[PDB]
C-alpha cells in the first residue's frame, strides 16, 4: 500500500510545485556560490575553493538526485526502469555523504587555522585542497559501491539485506563525521570564545575610555586603558612573530605610562593631547591584528549556523535508517529535510559571508 | 602536578590491593572460561569458541596490561622506559578494541542464529569464527600502529598530536561497534519478546487448561487450549523444516477436536482420558521445538546482559576522550572502569550460561 494513492489532487500538485521550486532555489543558489569563487580574485584562496567544492556537491544533487526525487515523494512509485534506479540511488548516496565530508574538510581547515595560524599557513595551499576533495569523492563513492550484491535483476529503495553494512554507511556518511565536527568545532568555540573575545573585549574597554577624554576622572580612565592592554595582551613554543603583536600593546603600556606622567604632574591638556597621540600610533601596530580578530570571529559564526543546519536537517534522517533496521511519509520527509541542507548551506554562505553577501547584492543591482 | 603524591600511604596501600585483587580475579575468571570450553566437549560448538577468544582477549589485558596500570595508578609516574611504555600503550589499545569487537561478532553470531536458524546453520563453521576472531585481531592491532609519529624519542600517554586520528580511534573502537550492537540487539529482543514468548506463553497457558483436568467447566479449558495452540502454531519463502513446528500443533488441535467430541457427547471420563493422551503425544512433536525457545531466550538474556554491561563499563571512558580534545583521577577511575568489563564479562558467563555455572559448580565441588 501507499499512502500517496490516497493524496488529494490539489495536495499532489502543491507539493509538486513546492518540491520543485526547492530543486531549483537549490540548483540557482548554489550555481552562484560556484560562480562566485570563479569570478572573484579576492576569492581566489583554498579556504573558498572548499565552499565552491561543497556547493558543486549540492548543485549535483539538485540535478542528479531532487527533481527525480520528487516524481517518486508524490507519486509512490517508481516508473524510470532498474538502470535509472541503481545509477540515482548511488548517486544519492555519494552526493549527500560528499556534501556531509566537505563540511569536516572546511571543518579541519578551519580548526588548523585558528589552532595553528603560523605554521598552518605554508600547508593550506590549493594543491592540498584537491587532495582532500579528492579523498572525500573517493570515500563518498565507494560507499555506494559495495550495495551491488543485487543477484536478482515498481519500488527504488537501497539494499538492506546485510545490516553491517547498513550501520557502516550509516558510520562513514553520518556519525564519524558529526562526532569529528563536535571535537573539532568545540575546540574552534573554545579559540574563538576565550582568545577572539578577550583581544574585541579589552579592546572595546580601551577605546571606551579614549573616548572620555574633569582631570580627576582622566586619571582614573587613563589606569583602566593601561589594565585592558596587559589583558588584550595576553591574547597573542618559542615567540617569534607573536612578538609583533605583543610589542604593540606593550609600547601602549609605556605610551600611558608617559602620558600619566603628565596627568600626574597636575598638566591637563599636556596629558589629553599625548592620549589622542597614542590613538593613531595604537591603530597602527594594534588593528592589523584586532582586524584579523573580526575576520575569525565572523567566519567560525558562519561555520556555527552551517553545522547547526547539518544537525538539524541530517540527524533524524540518520537516527531513524538506523531504528529502521530494529510510516513512510516520516522517512520521504526526512530525506528531503536532509535535501534541504544542499538548499540552506547556500543560503547561510551568502547572508553570513561578506563576500558572497555583497557578490548577491551585486548580481540583483542592489546598494 | 600529581594528585597521587597528596594520597596517605594506608590509602596507596589499600588501593595497590584492590587493583591487584581485581587483576587476579581477571585472570583466574578468564583462564577458566578458556579451560571450560577447552576441556568439555558439548562446548566445541564456534558459537562457545568466540566465548572462549572473548576471554584470551580478556586474560591478555589482565596480563600485559591491567598490572602494569596499577603501578602507574597508584604512583602516578612512569618507571619502567619508553620502549615498555609504547608496548604497553599500544597492548592496551589492541586488546581493550579486540575485547569491543568481540562482543559484536559474538552479537552478529547469535543476530544470525535467531533471524536464520535454518540457512546459518550450514555457514555457522569453526572455520568462519577463525576468520572473524583474526579480523578482529588484524583491525585492533591497525588501530594502536598509526599512533607512532612520535618522532621525539615520567609519563606514559597515547599521542593526541592529530585530532583526526584521536576520533578515527574512537569511532572504529567504540561507537561504531555500540552503533552496531543498538541496530543487532535491538532485532533479537523484537525477535525475543514477539517469537520466543508467543511459544512460550501459549504454552504455559495449553499445559495450565491440561492441569484442570465439573465436565461443564473442562469445556471451556479445552476450547481454552485450542486458541492457545493456534496462537502458539502462528510462532515457526518457502515452509520447509517449519512444517514440522506447525504439523504438531495441527494435530494437537485435531486431538483436541476429537477430545471436544467425547466432552460435547457428554462423556466425561472419555474425554479427561482423550486430554492425557495428547498429553504425551503433544510432548513428543512439540517438546523439542519448545525447548529449543529455552535456549533461546537464555542466549540472548545473557548477551542483553553482557551489553548492558559493556555500556556502563566502556561509555564514560569513550564520552571522556572525545571531550578530552575539546580531573586526572576521573581519566584513571574510567580506565578501569573499562578494565573492569574484562572480570565482569567472564561472571556474567558463569552465572547465566549454564555449562559455564555447571562447570563452575564442578571446579569448587558444589551440588
Ligand atoms: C537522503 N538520502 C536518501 C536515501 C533514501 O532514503 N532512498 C530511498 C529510496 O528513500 C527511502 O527513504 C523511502 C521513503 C519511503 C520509504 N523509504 C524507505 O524505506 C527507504 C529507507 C532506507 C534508508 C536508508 C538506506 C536504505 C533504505 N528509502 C530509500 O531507500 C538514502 C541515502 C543514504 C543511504 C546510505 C548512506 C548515505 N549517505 C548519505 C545518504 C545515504 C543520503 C540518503
Ligand atoms: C582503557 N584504555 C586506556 C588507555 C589510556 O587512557 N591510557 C593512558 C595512559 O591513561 C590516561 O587515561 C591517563 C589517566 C590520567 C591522565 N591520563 C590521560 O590524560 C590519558 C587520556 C587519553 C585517553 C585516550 C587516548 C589518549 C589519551 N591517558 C592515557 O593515555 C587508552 C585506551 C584506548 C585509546 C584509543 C583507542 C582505544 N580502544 C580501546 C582502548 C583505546 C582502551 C583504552
Amino acid at each position: 500500500y501507499i499512502y500517496q494513492d490516497s493524496i488529494s489532487l490539489p495536495w499532489k500538485v502543491l507539493l509538486v510545485m513546492l518540491l520543485a521550486l526547492i530543486t531549483l532555489a537549490t540548483t540557482l543558489s548554489n550555481a552562484f556560490v560556484i560562480a562566485t569563487v570563479y569570478r572573484t580574485r579576492k576569492l581566489h584562496t583554498p579556504a573558498n575553493y572548499l565552499i565552491a567544492s561543497l556547493a558543486v556537491t549540492d548543485l549535483l544533487v539538485s540535478i542528479l538526485v531532487m527533481p527525480i526525487s520528487t516524481m517518486y515523494t508524490v507519486t509512490g512509485r517508481w516508473t524510470l526502469g532498474q538502470v535509472v534506479c541503481d545509477f540515482w540511488l548511488s548517486s544519492d548516496i555519494t552526493c549527500c555523504t560528499a556534501s556531509i565530508w566537505h563540511l569536516c574538510v572546511i571543518a579541519l581547515d578551519r580548526y588548523w587555522a585558528i589552532t595553528d595560524a603560523v605554521e598552518y599557513s605554508a600547508k593550506r595551499t590549493p594543491k592540498r585542497a584537491a587532495v582532500m576533495i579528492a579523498l572525500v569523492w573517493v570515500f563518498s563513492i565507494s560507499i555506494s559501491l559495495p550495495p551491488f550484491f543485487w543477484r536478482q535483476a515498481s519500488e527504488c529503495v537501497v539494499n538492506t539485506d546485510h545490516i553491517l553494512y547498513t550501520v557502516y554507511s550509516t558510520v562513514g556518511a553520518f556519525y564519524f563525521p558529526t562526532l569529528l565536527l563536535i571535537a573539532l568545532y568545540g575546540r574552534i568555540y573554545v579559540e574563538a570564545r576565550s582568545r577572539i573575545a578577550d583581544l574585541e573585549d579589552n579592546w572595546e574597554t580601551l577605546n571606551d575610555n579614549l573616548k572620555v577624554i574633569n582631570a580627576a576622572q582622566v586619571k582614573d580612565a587613563l589606569t583602566k586603558m593601561r589594565a585592558a592592554a596587559l589583558d588584550a595582551q595576553k591574547a597573542t613554543p618559542d615567540s617569534p612573530e607573536m612578538k609583533d603583536f605583543r610589542h604593540g600593546f606593550d609600547i601602549l603600556v609605556g605610551q600611558i605610562d608617559d602620558a600619566l606622567k603628565l596627568a600626574n604632574e597636575g598638566k591637563v591638556k599636556e596629558a589629553q593631547a599625548a592620549a589622542e597621540q597614542l590613538k593613531t600610533t595604537r591603530n597602527a601596530y594594534i588593528q592589523k591584528y584586532l582586524l584579523m580578530a573580526a575576520r575569525e570571529r565572523k567566519a567560525t559564526k558562519t561555520l556555527g549556523i552551517i553545522l547547526g543546519a547539518f544537525i538539524v536537517c541530517w540527524l533524524p534522517f540518520f537516527i531513524i535508517s538506523l531504528v529502521m533496521p530494529i510510516h513512510l511519509a516520516i522517512f520521504d520527509f526526512f530525506t528531503w529535510l536532509g535535501y534541504l541542507n544542499s538548499l540552506i548551506n547556500p543560503i547561510i554562505y551568502t547572508m553570513s559571508n561578506e563576500d558572497f553577501k555583497q557578490a548577491f547584492h551585486k548580481l540583483i543591482r542592489f546598494k
